């Protein structure tokens, strides 16, 4: 499993489950491609978006949909998803984890990457 | 200055000066047209985005350029920028002010949203 | 002022207003003894704590009532206080900002270092 | 295992591995009482510190010697330790995650909390 995706709501002390997320890769002509979707489990985490031969270099978007997330909750949050951006296998294949921890008006997210 | 954005820097505990960011506008197309841009100041902070009669409600993306930030002092990043995608909504006189707390592979971002 | 502290809420998106804080600074049996206290004002600042002449160096602990924030708020939370315990070191003129970002069951604190 | 504590670290987007924590437990006499120890894995976790049988209703405190861990890595850090306070199994046993993303001068701290 290249590439994991872990959600945490920072309100309730759990694993934000029923996260909407879609992975984005860009093409040479600089324009977004979608690349992978899925949403997260009970345990707040999104496996199985790609494999090994198909994750190659690129720089790659996460867009979590954190906006409805909240909505479902009663909450109107300040933000419309939270994105993260970076360069993938620049140096070789690694596994990478993006985590979010998510508030109202805030998040956090880091990066856990193993080779 | 209804739209104000402060950076900071987790790895020296200091304001995050010098870093370049651009704000974007979602228009009626979905693409993001440029709207304001400039680098923190010495206290880490931009100030004179735009004006009270531009600041429509609408979408917003703020692209901060923390790569070079990084690369700048030596020190090898995971994101390709951090980015701040939220919905500006007209109740009550608000001024908006977007927080940016950097580290090498991570980053916080929250709004303090007042009266 | 050498020391201040500043307080935000990650779910209202707005200063954290009338939170109480007490300072200790560790003695030389390993026990905290006061050296200042307050609670924020309506930008979630406290200032005022110490002076430059009673600030030596040393291992000060920054305890801050979230739990009676929260609770205030009708809000369950996970902690009962948030602790911020550093050294200060003399190394040129400097001025120590303490920061919180308060949610729920989640904080982050960081600290800006200046001159 | 009731009580589990994950510690990673944002300079280098990796788990915080050999990282010291001392949990206190506050006694009927307000004092903290020894209550468990240990050090993180290679995968950044602590399993292990207690049993359900042991891990009665009551304050307890995780100390986390993060300023070691910097040291250890030719950083000087802001923070003595990170300490999380909180009562544990008011409303009946529950399995919690403590968990850290740490920074030289700055931590995020959250808690995972099932039932
Ligand atoms: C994501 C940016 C951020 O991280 C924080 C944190 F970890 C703890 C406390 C905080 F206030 C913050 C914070 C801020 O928003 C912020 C900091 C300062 I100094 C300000 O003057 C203003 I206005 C806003
Ligand atoms: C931004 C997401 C996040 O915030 C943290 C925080 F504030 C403190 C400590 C942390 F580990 C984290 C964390 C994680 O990355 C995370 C949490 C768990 I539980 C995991 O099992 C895995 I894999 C990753």
């Amino acid at each position: 499993c290249p590439l994991m995706v872990k959600v945490l709501d920072a309100v309730r002390g759990s694993p934000a489950i029923n996260v909407a997320m879609h992975v984005f890769r860009k093409a040479a002509d600089d324009t977004w491609e979608p690349f992978a979707s899925g949403k997260t489990s009970e345990s707040g985490e999104l496996h199985g978006l790609t494999t090994e031969e198909e994750f190659v270099e690129g720089i790659y978007k996460v867009e979590i949909d954190t906006k409805s997330y909240w909505k479902a909750l009663g909450i109107s949050p300040f933000h419309e998803h939270a994105e993260v951006v970076f360069t993938a296998n620049d140096s070789g294949p690694r596994r990478y984890t993006i985590a979010a921890l998510l508030s109202p008006y805030s998040y956090s997210t880091t990066a856990v990457v193993t080779n």
